[PDB]
């Protein structure tokens, strides 16, 4: 196996616009297939890539600011991963459509499923209304980032290498001096195998597989050997012994991890998917699902010489190996400072989401359950409907809701709602086999408010299982048709994923 540490992070440069000025910002980003050095020991890699980066650059914004990106296939026509024709029923092969994560954008900007188009916009989907898209950013400073979308291809075009990182800047949080510029740097973190010859490997079929299972076939998890950060398999990080602000940004297909230091040092968490939480909080080690984003500062000052790995405890398909997949990065606190820390770790960061008082328009109850095709494999679904069923998420537009998401399944799903963040109320256990029985809800024990971490907001929520998970959310500024799903990609694919109305009056 490929031997820890020996490349350097990668830092994505920040995109420039193509034209700006005061009242627009205009971009072009182009997906191409190229190839990039992984690791130092492979032979390039074929990777698809937002303007044939891997990661894409990342996209950094102001509040308020009125960007327009102009998302362009370019890429060849055929996949080189294999596709599953029997998920999903003349097309093109290749179908993209760029979603910004965490964007609260107009629905025909959102990167909808069904608006994809293949190379130069030939062919549209039935929801494609528009090649430029929209991005007003009236929202929470935030870490977001982009990431391929397209309906039944989701796994495929994100694993190929279509993620980047867009951050908006709200210039009323710069006084809190919190570490920028040099020292405030995205971690990308995607799970990968590699084979020896350098390509990326993607199963094309299950383990065994029963001979009934279509070839080839969709999985209903990934799990890569390799953990890559920023485009480069188990880096090293060079940092000055002062403080670091990292946006950490899960975006791996399946897996989760649970991140610490392995000098037991602690992280400072200042945010969230949504944005800077109310308060600090001091963490020793942090699980991170799919889609999830941790904004964090780590104080090197009293590490100068030593070499921290940044390891995971979190098992995917079995315990984390020691040698590999237990390791994500190391940083090295060997560069000399370039200045003085100015910067500082405030307590007292934000508003509470708790000082709104919003009427609870409508209780909305969901369930995570499925059922098992022709074939015999294990197809995921919200309220047991596909995605091609009339919608049934229909929440009005400035109205808020709770919703109760019921998990009778074995594991964690990670779930995601576009548009808007969320307020997390509380998760409870209940009795399985007596909901999986007669569909009545009994439950286990006590509410369970959220921890530190989840007392501001949110956009993708780990729904464990045995439990019910409980939030809150306004649908709005926008009405319009957006989505909300598991953002497992291979179970977001099939079929774990639902349109959702807002509707107007
Ligand atoms: O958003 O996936
Ligand atoms: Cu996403
Ligand atoms: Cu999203
Ligand atoms: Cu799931
Ligand atoms: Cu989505």
């Amino acid at each position: 196996t490929l031997e820890k540490f020996v490349d350097a992070l990668p830092i994505p440069d920040t995109l420039k616009p193509v034209q700006q000025s005061k009242e627009k910002t205009y971009y072009e980003v182009t997906m191409e297939e190229c190839t990039h050095q992984l690791h130092r020991d492979l032979p390039p890699t074929r990777l698809w890539g937002y303007n044939g980066l891997f990661p894409g650059p990342t996209i950094e914004v102001k509040r308020n600011e009125n960007v327009y990106v102009k998302w362009m296939n370019n890429l060849p026509s055929t996949h080189f991963l294999p596709i599953d024709h029997t998920i999903h029923h003349e097309e093109p092969e290749v179908k993209t459509v760029v979603h910004l994560h965490g964007g609260v954008t107009p629905d025909d900007s959102e990167g909808y499923p069904e608006a994809w188009f293949s190379k130069d916009f030939e062919q549209t989907g039935p929801y494609f209304k528009r090649e430029v898209y929209h991005y007003p950013n009236q929202q929470r400073g935030a870490i977001l980032w982009y990431h391929d979308h397209a309906m039944a291809l989701t796994r495929l075009n994100v694993y190929a290498g279509l993620v980047g990182a867009y951050i908006i800047h709200d210039p009323k949080e710069k006084r809190l001096k919190l570490p920028s510029d040099e020292y405030d740097v995205p971690l990308l973190i995607t799970d990968r195998t590699i084979n020896e010859d350098g390509s990326l490997f993607y199963p094309s079929a299950p383990e065994n597989p029963s001979p009934s299972l279509p070839n080839p076939s969709i999985v209903p998890a990934f799990c890569g050997e390799t953990i890559l950060v920023n485009g480069k398999v188990w880096p090293y990080l060079e940092v000055e012994p002062r403080k670091y602000r990292f946006r950490v940004i899960n975006a791996s297909n399946t897996r989760t991890y649970n991140l610490s230091l392995d000098n037991g040092g602690d992280f400072i968490q200042i945010g969230s998917d949504g944005g800077l939480l109310p308060r600090s909080v001091k963490l020793n080690s942090f699980s991170l699902a799919p889609a999830e984003r941790y904004d964090i500062i780590i104080d090197f000052t009293a590490y100068e010489g030593e070499s921290i790995i940044l390891a995971n405890s979190a098992g995917c398909g079995g315990d984390v190996n020691p040698e590999t997949d237990a390791n994500i990065m190391q940083f090295r606190v060997t560069k000399p400072l370039a200045q003085k820390d100015e910067s500082r770790k405030p307590k007292y960061l934000a508003s509470y989401p708790s000082v709104q008082h919003e009427r609870i328009q409508n209780i909305r109850t969901l369930k995570l359950a499925g059922t098992q095709d022709e074939y015999g494999r294990p197809v995921l679904l919200l309220n047991n409907k596909r995605w091609h069923d009339p919608v049934t998420e229909t929440p009005k537009v400035g109205t808020t809701e709770i919703w109760s998401i019921i998990n009778p399944t074995r594991g964690t799903h990670p779930i995601h709602l576009h548009l808007v963040s969320f307020r997390v109320l509380d998760r409870r256990p209940f009795d399985i086999a007596r909901y999986q029985e007669s569909g009545e809800l009994s439950y286990t024990g006590p509410a369970v408010p959220p921890p530190p971490s989840e007392k501001g907001w949110k956009d993708t929520i780990q729904a464990h299982a045995g439990e019910v998970l409980r939030i809150a959310a306004t649908f709005g500024p926008y009405s319009g048709r957006y989505v909300w799903h598991c953002h497992i990609l291979e179970h977001e694919d099939y079929d774990m994923m639902r349109p959702m109305d807002i509707t107007d009056p």
